[PDB]
């Protein structure tokens, strides 16, 4: 049954819904489109239907499918189970809980179908440590998953993949090594691998992957695909406040190529997929040119993974099409978002419309520019954006309060659904051209079924009147509200 969003405001935009133990909110025909619409006036995902129709007439902005123009595949959409997001959803109720993850993960709430993992900890964890903390543990005799991982990470991600209707991929990232490994003998500072590619300390910390995928098959979780570390570039960076480990893209080149590439291939985890970079898109196209040129590494690369958090100063045709241009055979996935990051944002707006409206953006902008999947960082967090041992608090679309076993879907969470929830992995990208220039963003997408899907969010404040248009099928008369972001679909059959 469609329960609605209880709505409170907060002082900002737009409301966030309530749920809490015992309550949260959930979910054609032929010659007929359906339409779900999230206004910042407090509508959430709300269906409405409408006919298709056989002739159209007008000069207003007319959007038409170019079904025959395809593109990239979907692989999908999701977020990360970090040690902040695990603490703050078993600190609810177990009922509290299942609502939590029904609503990411269930047909009743948005459908995620990744999760990624961070490899040990990160900032997002309220105490430091790696697998191997031994010291000269070269053999990796005394690696062993702590309980961040045996009691918090693992049972969710379980919890999460009985919930699903879904297949869900899993992605795991290391942010840093054991400091036994790096040049500056601490968790985090510049600091990479001691010595050079194809050596003791390299084949160590490529033996390190299998053996984090060796533990996490043993509680039976495989993987879909591993990065070759997080953020390579921070651990370039004299004075970075945590975990990290820096690799210029040579070096990166000539991990994979020595190391981690034949140790994975070798291995009885041959078949997960290694994605680089794992960085800002501005370090795009030359590190794809950097890593790719080399026959010896692009073998073991089957992707590329984006942050967004300097897009800013990459403009998507320069970085992200120009690598599709050199490489259109490696995939391109944004694997890590948040808003509020930034040291004069407030980490928490709880209700802020405009946020929203950022990650929608974002999704609409890379999947236009052949991204084939996208990735939010913490699944849930506190009031204050935690917690996080370094205080780098940040926003999640999900917020926990603790102390009154509740939770808060902000509108993030509404901007993802409008893609995770309609666009299944196999999802195609379909051309769509615009009549005249126009303040939407609008993506057209066909599902593996052949039935079409298209996304229009609103960045403007005025009411825009317009027409989508299916070549063989028909007319969408439509309206776009100021602000909003809707879903179409409709059968092509
Ligand atoms: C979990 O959240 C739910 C939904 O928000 C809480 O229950 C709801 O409770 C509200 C008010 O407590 C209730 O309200 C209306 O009717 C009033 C009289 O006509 C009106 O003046 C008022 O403003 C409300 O519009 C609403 O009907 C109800 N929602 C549903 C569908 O249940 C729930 O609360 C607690 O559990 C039940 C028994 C609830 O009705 C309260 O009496 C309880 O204290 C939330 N749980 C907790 C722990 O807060
Ligand atoms: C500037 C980057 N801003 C970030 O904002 C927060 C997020 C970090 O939590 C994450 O661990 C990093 O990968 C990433 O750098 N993050």
């Amino acid at each position: 049954f469609a329960r609605p969003c209880i709505p409170k405001s907060f002082g900002y935009s737009s409301v966030v819904c309530v749920c809490n133990a015992t309550y949260c909110d959930s979910f054609p025909a032929l010659g007929t489109f359906s339409r779900y619409e999230s206004t910042r006036s407090g509508r959430r995902m709300e269906l409405s239907m409408g006919p298709i129709q056989a002739n159209h007439t007008g000069t207003g902005l007319l959007l038409t499918l170019q079904p025959e123009q395809k593109f990239q595949k979907v692989k999908g959409f999701g977020g990360a189970m970090t040690d902040a997001a695990a603490l703050n959803i078993l600190a609810l109720s177990p009922p509290a809980q299942n609502l939590l993850l029904k609503s990411y993960f269930s047909e009743e709430g948005i459908g995620y179908n990744i999760i990624r993992v961070p490899m040990a900890s990160c900032d997002f964890s309220i105490r430091t440590y790696t697998y191997a903390d031994t010291p000269d543990d070269f053999q990796l005799h005394n690696f062993s998953l702590p309980e961040e991982d045996t009691k918090l990470k693992i049972p969710l991600i379980h919890r999460a993949l009985q919930l699903a209707q879904r297949p869900v991929s899993l992605l795991a990232s290391p942010w840093t090594s054991p400091t036994w490994l790096k040049t500056n003998g601490a968790v985090n500072g510049k600091g990479s691998l001691k010595g050079q590619p194809g050596d003791i300390y390299h084949q160590t910390w490529a033996r390190y992957f299998v053996k984090f995928l060796d533990a996490y098959a043993e509680h039976k979780l495989q993987f879909w695909a591993v990065t070759a570390e997080n953020e390579p570039s921070a651990g370039l960076l004299s004075g970075y406040p945590f975990q990290c480990l820096g690799f210029t893209p040579e070096h990166q080149r000539d991990f994979i190529a020595r190391d981690l590439g034949p140790t994975l291939a070798n291995s009885t985890h041959h078949n997960v997929r290694l994605l680089m970079l794992d960085d800002q898109r501005l370090l795009l196209p030359h590190w794809a040119k950097v890593v790719l040129t080399d026959p010896e590494a692009a073998k073991y690369v089957h992707g590329i993974a984006v942050h967004w958090y300097l897009d800013f100063l990459a403009p998507a045709k320069a970085t992200l099409g120009e690598t599709h241009r050199l490489f259109p055979n490696t995939m391109l996935f944004a694997s890590e978002a948040c808003v509020g990051s930034k040291f004069w944002e407030q980490s928490v707006r709880l209700g802020s419309w405009d946020r929203g409206m950022q990650y929608s953006h974002s999704i609409i902008t890379n999947l236009l520019y052949h991204v084939v999947g996208w990735t939010d960082w913490n699944l849930a967090l506190n009031p204050e954006g935690g917690p996080n041992w370094v205080r780098n608090f940040v926003d999640s679309p999900i917020i926990v309060d603790i102390t009154k076993d509740t939770f808060y879907k902000q509108p993030m969470f509404y901007h993802l659904g409008h893609f995770s929830k309609f666009i299944p992995e196999g999802s195609q990208r379909v051309g769509l051209v615009a009549s005249q220039k126009n303040d939407l963003d609008a993506v057209a997408l066909m599902h593996p079924d052949g039935s079409a899907v298209v996304v229009v969010l609103n960045r403007s404040s005025k009411d825009v009147p317009l027409t989508i248009k299916d070549p063989a099928v028909g007319f969408l008369e439509t309206i776009s509200p100021g602000y909003s972001i809707h879903t179409y679909l409709w059968h092509r059959q």
